[PDB]
């Protein structure tokens, strides 16, 4: 890394957003995220609305990678798409970003139909650090997906703070399951 950008070759792959075949497009997205430009960002957010979905994900994971925040809205809007997947990559992007506008989009998504798109919320609010999702996650302590009440659980352990502390306290007096085991390892292990 610690690339010079080659504006020809970002231009190449701009351009090529705008091809006919969806894995040229695909394939220009995920080539801007790893060159990392900002040049890319406007183009890419056009891309976060094309037809195709692989497409629209590839989108929003280059503009996760180049973390400007121009992108925060357009990537809030993506939490709302149709796909899934898209949604999921949308979250891991806002995470990323680590924009605090997208906290409370965020902490709806922790309620997504999907178990991946929840995951993907936990993480991201666990990336940003604000205590504002500490509830929202301490609720997802009991979400009916495994991965989902680890990935809380993790989110937890990475906002810290005065607040999670309290909330694990109440946890270690009258919680049950595997939210009284967070809270009581998160209490052993820290302050």
């Amino acid at each position: 890394h610690h690339h010079h950008t080659d504006p020809e070759k970002v231009e190449m792959y701009i351009k090529n957003l705008q091809d006919d075949s969806y894995y040229v497009r695909r394939a220009a997205a995920y080539a801007l995220g790893k060159i990392g430009d900002e040049r890319a960002v406007e183009p890419l957010i056009k891309a976060l609305k094309d037809e195709d979905a692989w497409v629209r994900r590839a989108a929003a994971d280059a503009l996760g990678q180049i973390g400007d925040e121009r992108a925060v809205e357009p990537l809030i809007k993506a939490l709302k798409d149709e796909d899934g997947w898209v949604r999921q990559s949308a979250a891991v992007a806002l995470g990323q970003i680590g924009d605090e506008r997208a906290v409370e989009p965020l902490i709806k998504a922790l309620k997504d139909e999907d178990w991946f798109v929840r995951i993907a919320a936990a993480f991201a609010l666990g990336e940003i650090g604000d205590e504002r999702a500490v509830e929202p996650l301490i609720k997802a302590l009991k979400d009916e997906d495994g991965w989902v009440r680890q990935s809380a659980a993790d989110a937890l352990g990475e906002i810290g703070g005065e607040r999670v502390r309290a909330a694990m306290e109440k946890l270690a007096e009258t919680g049950t399951g595997f939210a009284r085991k967070v809270a009581v390892n998160y209490l052993e292990t820290h302050k």
